[PDB]
């Protein structure tokens, strides 16, 4: 009511689409913020760095199994993994030995149900793109999960209209009606859990803790030392972070901020703390130096989050059924391929940003073994290789002969960024990267079946007339090999 015609059009639009009401309430709130000209900037003058945290390696103590019976595991399955040029679900790529990401997860859940807590709950966050494939995979590979897939496993992600930069109205593309919508970031999970009523369901069913992570990350597995830690320190929201390195200067960082509880009564000294998240887009042009200074801001979000659900539900109800979160303003056109299509805004939230929205919240430093996404085919190769190994609880860990360090793989992105070409590289077989510090492939190359490599291994093809084919059983140590 009393909303600008622009907003009113969006409501009307989403109504006809039969869009969940929790999404419309949330999105309009976000639409208003933008319309009022909220910059969304997070300057250094508004924040202080975080310098000390508990480490996961230091905790020894495991929780009892009764805890795990009220735990929910939720993976994010929205991504298409187009970065490797794949038009279906990313989690469905083979990782090791005919097993996909979705395989290792399902097998890990299986372990916990049998050997620890049978009441453990598994859920998935699917986009419209990933829903069918995910269901079809489970129907063949994991019946029990499929059986309930529709009923309590699958949580569908919402879609939100792209608004015109020019009038903030819902964009209209007659060529492709589907391009009028966009996913609202992975922070939509909260809005999805509320409107679907599945938050209310779980809590009523006596489910307290939930662990959320990215599907493409095989580092993220349940660790009972984290659950015990939360119970002991009464934490409602725990964000796993790894250390920010030279490579991570582009990535966002964990920071802290101050508000005050009402009144100045008590000892007039002690302050408050809130933990927030700052993406690069939120940082102003002037503060970009410190932002990339990893000695000041030393931690980044691994997106492995443990949440206390009843508290989470309570919090949303205080704010009228939604969870306010900082809104990234995505500047695009309605059809990304068309440069001359109408310029639009896409409003997106991050799931890690909610940390600042909880009274009892914290951040724990985990080893980078717990942050292992496969963004590229180079990363995909490492896992196929014998450098890694599958455990009896179905974890993926680095073989002991690597002595803690995983083989760096450089692939020529002209040929190998695409999974298509990449498969041709490994077509005849797979090499042994366990003893290989660094491997590099330039130009067009195809591997022999059973080869092995040690130390620095460079493979260069400048000719690029056909492909340099490695002999079977060939061995390369601290060398470059061209034809
Ligand atoms: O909105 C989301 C975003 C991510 N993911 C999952 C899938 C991802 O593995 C992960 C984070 O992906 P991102 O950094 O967001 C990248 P991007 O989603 O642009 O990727 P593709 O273009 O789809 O390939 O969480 C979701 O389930 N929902």
């Amino acid at each position: 009511k009393s909303l600008s015609a622009a907003a009113q059009a969006c409501v009307k639009k989403m109504r006809d689409a039969k869009v969940n009401e929790a999404c419309i309430r949330t999105f309009i709130a976000q639409h208003v913020m933008v319309s009022k000209g909220e910059t969304g900037s997070i300057p250094d003058s508004a924040i202080m760095p975080v310098d000390s945290l508990d480490a996961l390696d230091s905790l020894t103590i495991e929780c009892d199994n009764a805890v795990l019976q009220s735990t929910v595991v939720l993976k994010l399955n929205g991504g298409l993994g187009t970065g490797m040029g794949l038009c279906d679900a990313k989690t469905l790529l083979e990782v090791k030995d005919g097993k996909t990401f979705l395989d290792f997860t399902a097998l890990q859940v299986q372990y916990l149900r049998q050997h620890c807590s049978e009441h453990l709950r598994f859920m998935l966050m699917d986009s419209f793109n990933t829903s069918a494939s995910t269901k079809s995979f489970l129907k063949a590979r994991y019946p029990w999960l499929y059986q309930v897939f529709d009923s309590e496993v699958e949580l569908m992600q919402n879609q939100v209209p792209k608004i015109l930069q020019d009038t903030l109205e819902p964009a209209a593309w007659a060529e492709n009606p589907a391009y009028e919508w966009a996913p609202p970031g992975h922070g939509d999970i909260y809005t999805a859990l509320y409107g679907s009523g599945k938050l209310q369901e779980l809590v009523e069913q006596g489910y307290r803790y939930m662990f959320v992570s990215n599907g493409d990350n095989l580092g993220a597995t349940i660790d009972k030392r984290v659950l015990a830690y939360m119970e002991k320190e009464k934490i409602d929201f725990l964000m796993e972070v790894c250390r920010r390195t030279e490579s991570d200067k582009k990535g966002g960082h964990l920071a802290r901020q101050t508000v005050y509880v009402k009144g100045k009564d008590g000892q007039p000294d002690a302050e408050k703390r809130v933990l927030l998240l700052r993406e690069s887009a939120q940082c102003p042009k002037a503060d970009m130096e410190s932002f990339q200074d990893i000695n000041k801001y030393s931690f980044f979000n691994t997106n492995n989050l443990w949440i206390r659900l009843p508290v989470l539900l309570e919090t949303m109800q205080e704010h009228g059924g939604t969870l306010p979160l900082p809104v990234i303003r995505n500047e695009k056109t309605v059809d990304s391929s068309n440069s001359a299509s109408p310029k639009v805004y896409q409003l997106e939230t991050a799931m890690g940003a909610a940390i600042a929205m909880f009274e009892s919240a914290s951040a724990i430093v985990v080893p980078r073994s717990r942050f292992a996404p496969v963004k590229t085919c180079a990363d995909l190769l490492a896992l196929r290789s014998d450098a890694y190994v599958v455990t009896d609880d179905f974890r993926l860990v680095l073989d002991d002969r690597c002595h803690g360090h995983p083989p760096v793989v450089d692939l020529d992105s002209a040929h190998y960024k695409m999974m298509n070409g990449f498969e041709k590289l490994v077509q005849h077989g797979v090499p042994s990267l366990v003893e290989c510090k660094r491997v590099t492939v330039k130009g067009l190359v195809q591997f022999g079946a059973g080869n092995v490599l040690t130390g620095t291994v460079t493979i260069e093809n400048t000719d690029s007339a056909s492909a340099f084919v490695i002999p079977d059983g060939a061995k390369l140590n601290d060398t470059t090999a061209s034809p």
